[PDB]
RNA sequence: GCGCAUAAAGAUGAGACGCGUUUUAGAGCUAUGCUGUUUUGAAAAAAACAGCAUAGCAAGUUAAAAUAAGGCUAGUCCGUUAUCAACUUGAAAAAGUGGCACCGAGUCGGUGCUU
């Protein structure tokens, strides 16, 4: 934003200064007094009106202009000699405002009409195609195509005026293409590979001559008139009916605006004095109340003056149009609206050319320099440039050939654009993990598809059907496979190869590939693109000619630019034709691989003398595969790999953490468990521990669920529409290409009917239908499947605050099940489905989450994990491998999770923040109980290290569990249930297990279910439980961005700008509060009497502050000031006063909640059973045992009334609001005993730790309690404080 | 444990476009009434001179300024985000700093050695 302000301004600063000393000639003082706009006559320097100076020539100017586009209208016509100021108005208001630069070229206005060029579209593709030519048989196209919604939803419309005409056809591909959309022409003109054009694309010229040259000079005036028809569709609100009238379309529609809007003006204010004149104060007077006071003068927009109106509009007999304006959108629309943002910049390009052609042949200056204008109007920076520094951004990138400040003129010559372009590329790309130092070469390199396709190809296992045992492929059958079939098609499946190899060449009856899966995953693309292109099979397949081929590569990967690529292949111009060089240059391509050119053939091995893709073209009996071949001390590759870098390098204990990838999300917390970390080892003895036990994010899902989540969308259509048995897709067949838009896959995904109507979804309405959430966005945030659903109105769903109606559920709970049975829609899906019936959305289900903090957790556990692994064990054992002091144990969180669900030792999160550390205990005692109880499989969890313990051969069962997954899930649970008192197996039969469960190889006690049950109770009921907020400085924006005003908290806006007489800025954030101690005056007599306060250091003040403390307490009012008693103070900062009530400062008028109520673990279980938190499925007796515990003990209940009002009354000071809630228990003690712990639950946010936040009871709004005054921590205690709480340094504020 | 295909996602950094905000310029008006009023004077009365109030009206679209205050590094550059516990050194970086056998456990309390 501020490079972007700037950078205009000085654009207008340059129209300036060309303008400079004819303006002086003109008006000495005109700059000036533009530049003094803002101020008040008061204030001025010199006159108040901006161009002449006085008063008479202002209203001129406002009455024979009343917009600026009449001037601009006036000097793109005419051709006479206006004044200087008027024509400098003109330009920079263009320059100010000049346009978007989308479209690249220029549309010269044709013939500014849809149905004109659409005939001539009509005309070309009647005289191209005689197979079967459509005309538009006189639709209206300039309504059909300029209507004021959906680009596709107009093209189904268009589509659906001429019958029998596909939308993916010809004639629906081709409006489809001048609306803007993505069509297709693979099975319009046949092209025997996949070719789509789309006009806002920029590659779309080189795309042309590519598709053009593909099928031929025939199809080619058609693109063009779409392109024009483009160019007439883009002002469809501008729309002015004939292109020579002037040549300031826009302009001339914006004086139709004008008009517009003062007829409906005059129409509305007449029609009102008519019919409603006591009403006429309220529309055209009242600026808050969505009027055309509110619309003109207050802020209300054009969207909520036409709702305000429309029922006053349509309470009146009269208006008629009106309406009919107010539904088209073109009721009373000002100049300067919101719409604008589709404006190119080439109209106020062209509006420019024709005032200077107008007005240069009067003054010689700006006939000398219009071109000089014309390229700032149309200069634009490059994206690859960047900021266009002096060494003085730590973004820019950019090398300046000479040392001149930057202007669009040497532009082309100060910027080395080859340099800035390749600099901005080779910052972002990566460098190989094996060769530090070394880049990475293209994805579209011939050696590297060449590399995998070896490596792919190096266990492809051959098994003839006279062969004994299965045998890899040889080195020249891989090179046999290669050249008939990998070189001549652009990917082949292993049924193609099994069919089209093996029977040809070796003859084999039978193939048996042990190596890869349904199809190849490599493959030789580029060689095909090539072949096809420079049609010069030998250069690629030459082996000598690999040099060039990487360079060529190298330059269609590294630019775009066709100018750019033309002169970096300049001298490689001799070696294909001129036609073909253009073909070439016209490609471009995007990505780059993973590994370097000298990894694959520049680093050679020692005892063969051949590379790495040799090797894996080649390596006769035993065809090893990648992994084999880097970890082999047979060969040299280890050994000249581990060169690579240095770990230990210059990496503090901070810093290291922030050169992590990533977000910076994830660094704080990050930052946070390592110094924790610390902070434990240093404590207990300043020596390691045991174990540490650490939780992963990453879970063990089903084959099934992992495939159909992951089923590519044509083969889980087809196979759901297959398993349904309809024939959907026999009557619509579209591909993964065209399938991208969202209601489209919705469609195919409920098999053409409706998930709540029941009825047949048409292909017309497709954007016009609703896609509608399962769980509303108030409450979460999903723009998954798992939520959305394809309906033709949103208004049968039922409520628009929860989960879907019971009307629905009850209604189509047939489909919906008949649709989990045909696989298309997964098992959650059909959960929330039928969540309704299962008691629907309760408020106990808000969830926050948001996904990105999913993966976020993903991500800080894989750093972690590698982090600590290598933090901790730091000695080498004799034989070069690290010595394990510490283990870095990594336990999932389905077993954590179901040992507190089968022990009744359940979790309630929202009390306090005891879970986190519970967890944390029950971890620790789960893991190192483990791992002592069975050490054969204890490779498993911990971090790094692994053994090979192959999970196929534990439980090789005809079932065939094996592929990890399903044989992961139950051998999880086969270890799971030896920790358990009873075991019941899914497997077969049970077994009872002894309490101390120890093993008999170990020969020690690994748990005892009697005792350490206890512990793990008594810890969850535990009250002292370490609680620490991290007492943390705000940092950020200076204050609120969003008139005068007589009140000091204002904030200047500028420098010399009164905010008592300007107006100004609001709601300063504070970013940390000083504690001050001095003396101000006081009383009439002024007397100097001791105070001590908190001082509230804002953002933009700190620096200030910062560096002259006391020269500013001195500024601010205060003598006598102890410089020794200044105190920093963030945010968050603890204190204590009474009772074990503590409060943390939230800002320097304002304070947190500093205690938690440390409640016995029976209510917590209790309130889990009783509020019913996760439906506590298992087998039916317990759970009716629990329901008959939870009515038992309905004295829990006021108990808990008990335990809040003692908490509250000792620290929370709740009184008044605290008797709204036991009047609102009074009132509901009749109410259920599961709603009523719901609510008791709802009540825990009142002692919840930190800021005050408001939430209900049942009806019963509970607001929060802020803590206006700061007076009271001035003679409490002040805790500096430490990581784990256990070093508190306590003072007493009395000095 | 990589080379890989499909379908997604994120992140980064540039380049630009729509407003908007608040000021000023939109030279808005009419009548009536009020006082001070050079006022014709010795006063009265305004031409209400000055404002005030009452009503009634009328237009109303846009132009300009800046857009974190600002900074200097004067670049067409920087400045809203990571990055801050207490504490002693050390310019900073960085380092160090608070025990433990045992009994209880209300925001913890003791205890052997013993800080």
């Amino acid at each position: 934003a501020r490079r972007r302000y700037t950078r205009r301004k000085n654009r207008i600063c340059y129209l300036q200064e060309i303008f400079s000393n004819e303006m002086a000639k003109v008006d000495d003082s005109f700059f000036h007094r533009l530049e003094e706009s803002f101020l008040v006559e008061e204030d001025k320097k010199h006159e108040r009106h901006p161009i002449f100076g006085n008063i008479v020539d202002e209203v001129a100017y406002h009455e024979k202009y009343p917009t600026i586009y009449h001037l601009r209208k006036k000097l793109v016509d005419s051709t006479d000699k206006a004044d200087l100021r008027l024509i400098y108005l003109a330009l920079a208001h263009m320059i100010k405002f000049r346009g978007h630069f989308l479209i690249e070229g220029d549309l010269n206005p044709d013939n500014s009409d849809v149905d004109k060029l659409f005939i001539q579209l009509v005309q070309t593709y009647n005289q191209l195609f005689e197979e079967n030519p459509i005309n538009a048989s006189g639709v209206d196209a300039k309504a059909i195509l300029s209507a004021r919604l959906s680009k596709s939803r107009r093209l189904e419309n268009l589509i659906a005026q001429l019958p029998g005409e596909k939308k993916n056809g010809l004639f629906g591909n081709l409006i489809a293409l001048s609306l803007g959309l993505t069509p297709n022409f693979k099975s319009n003109f046949d092209l025997a590979e996949d070719a789509k054009l789309q006009l806002s694309k920029d590659t779309y010229d080189d795309d042309l001559d590519n598709l053009l040259a593909q099928i031929g000079d025939q199809y080619a005036d058609l693109f063009l008139a779409a392109k024009n028809l483009s160019d007439a569709i883009l002002l469809s609100d501008i729309l002015r009916v004939n292109t020579e009238i002037t040549k300031a379309p826009l302009s001339a529609s914006m004086i139709k605006r004008y008009d517009e809007h003062h007829q409906d003006l005059t129409l509305l204010k007449a029609l009102v004095r008519q019919q409603l004149p006591e009403k006429y104060k309220e529309i055209f007077f009242d600026q808050s109340k969505n009027g055309y006071a509110g619309y003109i003068d207050g802020g209300a927009s054009q969207e909520e003056f036409y709702k305000f109106i429309k029922p006053i509009l349509e309470k009146m007999d009269g208006t008629e149009e009106l309406l009919v304006k107010l539904n088209r959108e073109d009721l009373l629309r000002k100049q300067r609206t919101f719409d604008n943002g589709s404006i190119p910049h080439q109209i106020h390009l062209g509006e420019l050319h024709a005032i200077l052609r107008r007005q240069e042949d009067f003054y010689p200056f700006l006939k000398d320099n219009r071109e000089k204008i014309e390229k700032i109007l149309t200069f634009r920076i490059p994206y690859y440039v960047g900021p266009l520094a002096r060494g003085n951004s730590r973004f820019a990138w950019m090398t300046r050939k000479s040392e001149e400040t930057i202007t669009p003129w040497n532009f082309e010559e100060v910027v080395d654009k080859g340099a800035s372009a390749q600099s901005f590329i080779e910052r972002m790309t990566n460098f190989d993990k094996n060769l530090p130092n070394e880049k990475v070469l293209p994805k579209h390199s011939l050696l590297y598809e060449y590399f995998t396709v070896y490596n792919e190809l190096t266990k492809v296992k051959y098994v003839t059907e006279g062969m004994r045992k299965p045998a890899f492929l040889s080195g020249e059958q891989k090179k046999a496979i290669v050249d008939l079939l990998f070189k001549t098609n652009r990917k082949v499946t292993v049924k193609q190869l099994k069919e089209d190899y093996f029977k040809k060449i070796e003859c084999f009856d039978s193939v048996e590939i042990s190596g890869v899966e349904d199809r190849f995953n490599a493959s030789l693309g580029t060689y095909h693109d090539l072949l096809k292109i420079i049609k010069d099979k030998d250069f690629l397949d030459n082996e000598e000619n690999e040099d060039i081929l990487e360079d060529i590569v190298l330059t269609l990967t590294l630019f775009e630019d066709r100018e750019m690529i033309e002169e970096r292949l300049k001298t490689y111009a001799h070696l294909f034709d001129d036609k073909v060089m253009k073909q070439l240059k016209r490609r471009r391509y995007t990505g780059w691989g993973r590994l370097s050119r000298k990894l694959i053939n520049g680093i050679r091995d020692k005892q063969s003398g051949k590379t790495i893709l040799d090797f894996l073209k080649s390596d006769g009996f035993a065809n090893r595969n990648f992994m084999q071949l880097i970890h082999d001390d047979s060969l040299t590759f280890k050994e000249d790999i581990q060169k690579a870098q240095v770990s230990g390098q210059g990496d503090s204990l901070h810093e290291h953490i922030a050169n992590l990838a990533g977000s910076p999300a994830i660094k704080k917390g990050i930052l946070q468990t390592v110094k924790v970390v610390d902070e434990l080892v240093k404590v207990m003895g300043r020596h390691k521990p045991e174990n540490i036990v650490i939780e992963m994010a990453r879970e063990n899902q089903t084959t099934q669920k992992g495939q159909k989540n992951s089923r590519e969308r044509m083969k889980r259509i087809e196979e759901g529409i297959k398993e349904l048995g309809s024939q959907i897709l026999k009557e619509h067949p579209v591909e993964n290409t065209q399938l991208q838009n969202e209601k489209l896959y919705l469609y195919y995904l409920q098999n053409g009917r409706d998930m709540y109507v029941d009825q047949e979804l048409d292909i017309n309405r497709l954007s016009d239908y609703d896609v509608d959430h399962i769980v509303p966005q108030s409450f979460l945030k999903d723009d998954s499947i798992d939520n959305k659903v394809l309906t033709r109105s949103d208004k049968n769903r039922g409520k628009s605050d929860n989960v879907p109606s019971e009307e629905v559920v009850k209604k189509m709970k047939n489909y919906w099940r008949q649709l989990l049975n045909a696989k298309l829609i997964t098992q959650r899906k059909f959960d929330n489905l039928t969540k309704a019936e299962r008691g629907g959305l309760s408020e106990l289900d808000k969830a926050g989450f948001i996904k990105r903090q999913l993966v976020e957790t993903r991500q800080i556990t894989k750093h972690v994990a590698q982090i600590l692994d290598s933090r901790m064990n730091t000695k080498y054992d004799e034989n070069d491998k690290l010595i394990r002091e510490v283990k870095v144990i990594t336990l999932k969180s389905k077993l954590v999770s179901d040992f507190r669900k089968d022990f009744q030792f359940y979790k309630v999160r929202e009390i306090n923040n005891y879970h986190h550390a519970h967890d944390a205990y029950l971890n620790a005692v789960v893991g190192t109980a483990l791992i002592k109880k069975y050490p054969k499989l204890e490779s498993e969890f911990v971090y790094g290290d692994y053994k090979v313990y192959d999970v196929r051969k534990m439980i090789a069962k005809s079932e065939q569990e094996i592929g990890k997954a399903t044989a992961k899930y139950f051998f999880y649970s086969n270890i799971m249930n030896f920790f358990k008192t009873e075991i019941t197996l899914a497997n077969g039969e049970i077994r009872k297990r002894p309490l101390i469960e120890t093993n008999g190889e170990t020969g020690e006690i690994v748990w005892d279910k009697g005792r350490d049950f206890a512990t793990v109770r008594k810890v969850l009921s535990m009250p002292q439980v370490n609680i620490v907020k991290k007492t943390e400085v705000q940092t950020g924006g200076f204050s609120k961005e969003s008139p005068k005003r007589n009140s000091d908290k204002l904030i200047a806006r500028k420098k010399d700008w009164d905010p008592k007489k300007y107006g100004g800025f609001d709601s300063p954030t504070v970013a940390y509060s000083v504690l001050v101690v001095a003396k101000v005056e006081k009383g009439k007599s002024k007397k100097l009497k001791s105070v001590k306060e908190l001082l509230g250091i804002t953002i933009m003040e700190r620096s200030s502050f910062e560096k002259n403390p006391i020269d500013f307490l001195e500024a601010k009012g205060y003598k006598e000031v102890k410089k020794d008693l200044i105190i920093k103070l963030p945010k968050y900062s603890l204190f204590e006063l009474e009772n074990g009530r503590k409060r943390m400062l939230a800002s320097a008028g304002e304070l947190q909640k500093g205690n938690e109520l440390a409640l016995p673990s029976k209510y917590v279980n209790f309130l889990y059973l009783a509020s019913h938190y996760e439906k506590l499925k298992g087998s039916p007796e317990d759970n009716e045992q629990k329901q008959l515990f939870v009515e038992q003990h309905k004295h829990y209940l006021d108990e808990i009334i008990e335990q809040i009002s003692e908490f509250s009354k000792r620290v929370i000071l709740a009184d008044a609001n605290l008797d709204k809630v036991l009047s609102a228990y009074n009132k509901h003690r009749d109410k259920p005993i599961r709603e009523q712990a719901e609510n008791i639950i709802h009540l825990f946010t009142l002692t919840n730790l930190g800021a005050p936040a408001a939430f209900k009871y049942f009806d019963t709004t509970i607001d929060r309690k802020r803590y206006t005054s700061t007076k009271e921590v001035l003679d409490a205690t002040l805790i500096h404080q430490s990581i784990t709480g256990l070093y508190e340094t306590r003072i007493d504020l009395s000095q």
